């Protein structure tokens, strides 16, 4: 078999797998299947210039016919609502080729949106209309003594998510399905771990974002929302196309991608147009599981299934926190830093740069192609006697034959050291008489530091 360390990596890499199986008695839909589900109405703004340009207005007065809507007292968005709305708009503009510009309807635009508040509960907490309706672009928000959620929207709270959600609706995203409960959902991933359009809590899919008495809501489009809006309007490859850090020490310039404290509750899906990117979760003390696979989920900041990388996005680096984390790279050359604590790092393909950090770390390899002589991983701070190079997924615990020179026998391995403080582990898995696997290190590696 393999070690527990490999099994932990493998299990996590597949933990959130989607499609072709039932979950909660419902079909599991892949992100693409959900993108179809979320755009099933066929409604969308139309271009052309290749980009949809919408204008929007925070109404200062009730439109003609307003009183017949039964919404009660009309009121303009406060400065705080406008500020948050603009952030929500931006979060959609960031991922899809649609822009929002404050201003009255204009002949040159592709559509016009309005925002305003109403006071009569009978209207609902908030609502919006699809872009093919007579009230295309409109979204309305309830505010009265009995319902105060929309009066103070802010990063992470439902008021901000409501703005994001209603706008997603004005863009053409439907709610995931048609007292209903998650039981009536069409597919398993109909929860707010996957889409801000869902009415159901992440608890239904097992993720944990917060506890009773506290609110925790993604302020920006989540994984499936990004796929859905991009299916409608095209991916916006221009955003953050330069090098970007998400999380702690964020350089994304977005409130929902920034962490400044260990208690921060991050719930976001990373969209990026290119650049050597990093997921920095160094400031957390809780166990984390970071997956750099595109379209995959990570357990971050003491929560689970709360961070994801959008389909089509390549993230190159990850920095774990002080807990005992799992770090999973992708095919690209990744720089993975464990942090304090005992981490299990799996570079994947390409020539990775691995930092175990303090603590006792395990560097897992699941295939020979993971670390070849022509593209060898380098463990930058290997600590003999504490860290481990785990090849059990390859050897299946068959063991290795440590020799000073390859004999032509499969399984022969050579541990070397150069007193540039550089070590290396070479292996001839295929038995060709030469190394087909190579891992270099800064710091000595001993035969007893290898699990095979
Ligand atoms: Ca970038
Ligand atoms: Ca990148
Ligand atoms: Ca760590
Ligand atoms: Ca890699
Ligand atoms: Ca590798
Ligand atoms: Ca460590």
């Amino acid at each position: 078999g393999t070690s527990s360390a490999f099994t932990q990596i493998d299990n996590f890499s597949h933990f959130y797998d989607r499609g072709d199986h039932l979950v909660n008695g419902k079909p599991s839909f892949t992100v693409d299947q959900v993108a179809d589900q979320l755009t099933r109405s066929g409604a969308s703004w139309h271009d052309n210039d290749g980009v949809i340009n919408l204008t929007y207005t925070f109404l200062t007065a009730p439109p003609v016919g307003y009183a017949s809507r039964g919404l009660g007292t009309f009121s303009q968005f406060s400065a705080l609502q406008k500020e948050q709305a603009k952030l929500s708009l931006e979060s959609w503009a960031d991922v899809a080729k649609v822009t929002f510009t404050e201003g009255p309807a204009a002949r040159g635009d592709d559509g016009h949106m309005t925002f305003a508040n109403f006071s009569a509960s009978n209207g609902g907490a908030a609502f919006a209309y699809l872009p093919n309706s007579s009230r295309k672009g409109e979204s309305w928000y309830l505010i009265n003594k009995d319902y105060q959620v929309n009066k103070t929207p802010g990063e992470g709270n439902y008021g901000r998510q409501t703005l994001t959600h209603e706008i997603g609706h004005t863009l053409g995203l439907s709610h995931p399905g048609d007292n209903p409960t998650y039981r009536d959902a069409v597919y398993a991933e109909d929860t707010r771990a996957y889409s801000v359009m869902s009415y159901w809590s992440e608890k239904n899919t097992g993720q944990v974002f917060t506890k009773t008495g506290e609110g925790a809501y993604a302020s920006a489009p989540l994984l499936d929302d990004i796929a859905a809006v991009q299916k409608l309007y095209g991916a916006n490859l221009e955003t953050r196309a330069d090098d970007t850090v998400y999380g702690f020490n964020s350089t994304a310039d977005r409130d929902f991608y920034s962490a400044t404290s260990s208690t921060d509750k991050l719930i976001f899906s990373v969209w990026d147009g290119g650049g050597n990117d990093t997921l920095d979760f160094s400031g957390f003390s809780q166990n984390q599981k970071i997956n750099l696979t595109a379209g995959s989920f990570s357990d971050v900041g003491g929560m689970t299934g709360n961070v994801s990388i959008a389909q089509g996005v390549t993230i190159e680096n990850a920095i774990g926190g002080s807990g005992n984390d799992l770090l999973i790279g992708n095919d690209a050359a990744n720089v993975l830093k464990g942090g304090a604590g005992n981490d299990i790092i799996y570079g994947g393909g390409g020539a990775d740069v691995l930092w175990g950090g303090t603590g006792s770390d395990t560097f897992v390899f699941g295939a020979v192609s993971d670390s070849t002589p022509k593209a060898a991983d380098i463990i930058k701070d290997f600590q003999s006697g504490f860290d481990k190079i785990d090849l059990t997924a390859i050897t299946k615990l068959g063991g290795l034959n440590f020799v000073d020179a390859f004999t032509g026998h499969a399984g022969d391995a050579i541990v070397s050291y150069h007193q540039s403080n550089a070590g290396s582990l070479q292996v001839d898995f295929s038995g060709q008489g030469v190394a087909d696997f190579l891992v270099t290190t800064v710091g000595q590696v001993a035969t007893y530091d290898i699990v095979a």
